[PDB]
């Protein structure tokens, strides 16, 4: 077995310590051990970036535009739960794919079926205002020229939405496949537990203070770096047993997932940070139905 | 007579203190006092902007990129300047239009007859390639449309050169054309001596540290705000003459060139900033053939 003890998890891409040569031959290997582990990946990601909104003050009172929900069967979960701890959120949720029918029926939600350009990010500004945006992007097409097409659109939706905060799907082109240097916005790069067993991607968090954006460019250096962090975060890290961890399941996923977690306010008191993860995870897994 | 006494002049757009409900009819007033002021307005500006960046050590082992340049016969003296004070630079004049036959044979300046495109960026710097570039634009069309496109333009020409430093061209969309918000770069709005009479034109300044862009968004209310100071600014302030500044000349722009000017640095070596400073006005005057 693999046995490790560790303090605390790698929360964000700068705190990778170590770096691997990126072995192809991981593309073929078990990319997911959960079922709905994609919903479970998105659901920690956007719980840990909303509460965070929350502790700044910053989450009631907006709208959560959310740009590729569909189908979106864990964002219920994360509405209910900020609607059941009094914070007021109207959420709209937009993809051209038809959303989870667990989704309709609350006036608090929104649903949209449309495939956003730059001119109805324009009309939906007009249309929200007055009202504070927070984004949320998983939007998808691939090659390296349909992310960085992406990535100008996700750049876009925060030039016209000029949302308070945002969560962008972050996944740097590979190395091998470079096309131009570019620009993402300045954000936390947000690491995942539950991603795909060789996933390089990651969420870019960013909080917009005053009416400055502040961008950072990308070069084919940035992405040799990229694939190497990851690759050494997947094929090592992330297949530790952390025996140091007591709780139920001590995998690295769990250990990463338990981080996050910590950090989520609850209406119930519990007398440990870990009697209140459990009930978290229990309570996530549940709604996922994932044994 | 219309005097007063000042400290300072206003160096930047942020230190203009008052504002003024913008006249129409002053677009019908003398735009112009002097022959070629408007080369002399740039010839300023930039000697102002490049000596900052010749004290911040950048300037030496630079390619100035120029793009906008014709005729640019003021660009002679700038060129003249630096390299009798041993400064190594390399000027690169880009515009569709031909440039004064002052610039030629000089090996340590390129003249290209190109209207500029993303792409063509593209193969400059990748021609450039090592070189630092310091990029200054003042690129025409004009309509708020016209402006937009340009500035525009000058965004994706600091991300693709991606210098070390810029002056960029800067005059906000009237508040009454306004079409849309945007963004500019983050930089200091050097105020001009010597523009147009009623001119809402100043330049932006800009040193690029790290890998980093910070942008600055910009709407109507910004719109309304530059009118006002700008117009207050002109009306006002360049219309007086300032009698506590003893020099041969006391109106608001030549005050204000006094201070552009006292920080250019000279081989000669003079008893006060005050004899400095007639010594370079007197020769970028005979250089210009203003009387
Ligand atoms: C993690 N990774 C994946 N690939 C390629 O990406 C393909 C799809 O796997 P993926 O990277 O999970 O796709 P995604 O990012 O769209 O979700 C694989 O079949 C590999 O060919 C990779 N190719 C390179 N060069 N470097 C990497 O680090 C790398
Ligand atoms: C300074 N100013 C100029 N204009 C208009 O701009 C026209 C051209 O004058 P300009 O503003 O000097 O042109 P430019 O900025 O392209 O160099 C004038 O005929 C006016 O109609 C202006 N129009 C408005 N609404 N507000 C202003 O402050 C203003
Ligand atoms: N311009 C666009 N507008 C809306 N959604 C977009 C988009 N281009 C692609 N997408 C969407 O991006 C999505 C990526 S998959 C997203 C999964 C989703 N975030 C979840 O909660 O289940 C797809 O449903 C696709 O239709
Ligand atoms: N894409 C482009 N590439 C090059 N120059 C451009 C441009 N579009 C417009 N311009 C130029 O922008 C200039 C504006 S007038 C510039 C005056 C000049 N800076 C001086 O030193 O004399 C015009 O000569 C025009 O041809």
């Amino acid at each position: 077995m693999d046995v490790v003890s560790l303090d605390k998890p790698f929360m964000y891409f700068e705190e990778i310590d170590n770096e691997l040569d990126y072995e192809p031959e991981s593309a073929n290997e078990v990319a997911k051990k959960l079922p709905y582990q994609g919903q479970l990946k998105l659901l920690l990601g956007e719980l840990f970036f909303l509460s965070k909104l929350q502790r700044h003050g910053i989450l009631d009172g907006a709208t959560v535009v959310y740009i590729g929900s569909a189908p979106g069967t864990h964002i219920r979960y994360l509405r209910d739960h900020f609607y059941n701890l009094g914070v007021i959120i109207k959420w709209m949720l937009i993809d051209g794919r038809h959303h989870d029918p667990i989704l309709n029926g609350l006036r608090d939600v929104t649903l949209v079926t449309r495939f956003v350009d730059e001119e109805y990010l324009r009309s939906i500004k007009k249309q929200l205002h007055p009202s504070k945006i927070i984004l949320i992007s998983d939007v998808r097409s691939p090659s390296t020229a349909d992310l960085l097409s992406n990535y100008a659109l996700q750049n876009v939706m925060i030039s016209i939405l000029n949302p308070v905060a945002s969560s962008l799907k972050w996944r740097c082109p590979f190395p091998d496949q470079w096309i131009k240097d570019f620009y993402i916005p300045h954000g936390n790069k947000m690491l995942q537990p539950f991603a795909p067993s060789y996933s390089a991607e990651m969420r870019l968090l960013s909080i917009y203070t005053g009416e400055n954006m502040r961008l950072t460019r990308v070069t084919k250096s940035d992405a040799v770096n990229y694939e190497k962090k990851m690759y050494y975060l997947n094929k090592i890290v992330r297949n530790k047993v952390v025996v140091n961890f007591d709780y139920p399941n001590q995998e690295y996923d769990y250990f990463h997932m338990y981080f996050m977690l910590r950090t989520v306010y609850c209406n119930k008191t519990f007398p440990t940070t870990k009697a209140k993860v459990l009930f978290l995870q229990q309570s996530i897994f549940r709604f996922l139905n994932i044994p």
